[PDB]
């Protein structure tokens, strides 16, 4: 499973599809018409040495119900230059982005351990998106 975390979001829960249940692998999450400034937040119970991440949106039957113009940000516990240029003014590093509804990648190990993952919606969208896979892989 995923590292134990408190999860939260500015997107209103639709018909009991809680983000908690999605982070526990039980159900999907409806993200209805995301707006610029919306966020999805995963705050790990303890800092996590993260190897890689995978977020999937859309599904069979609803293949268009994907997250658009959303980034993947990580908040290191502590405060390469290539990764340095990805720093945002709030301390997060903007390391990933959704495309075709999928965001996947590696964490620069210089960032570890991570205290939070944040998905940031950058632009308005008319889609009723389905976030159906959240995978954060610990380092071994």
């Amino acid at each position: 499973g995923n590292p134990p975390a408190e999860v939260s979001t500015s997107l209103k829960v639709y018909q009991g599809h809680t983000l908690e249940k999605t982070y526990m692998g039980e159900d999907f999450f409806w993200a209805i018409t995301p707006t610029a400034g919306d966020y999805i937040l995963f705050k790990f119970d303890k800092p996590v040495n993260v190897e890689s991440y995978l977020f999937h949106s859309g599904n069979q039957e609803h293949p268009g119900a994907i997250l658009l113009n959303t980034t993947v940000d990580v908040l290191p516990l502590k405060s390469s230059k290539e990764t340095k240029d990805k720093r945002l003014e709030d301390g997060y590093f903007r390391i990933g982005k959704f495309e075709y509804g999928v965001a996947e990648g590696i964490v620069d190990p210089g960032l570890n351990p991570i205290s939070a993952f944040r998905l940031s919606v950058i632009q308005n969208s008319a889609v009723w998106a389905i976030l159906n896979e959240i995978h954060i892989k610990k380092v071994t």
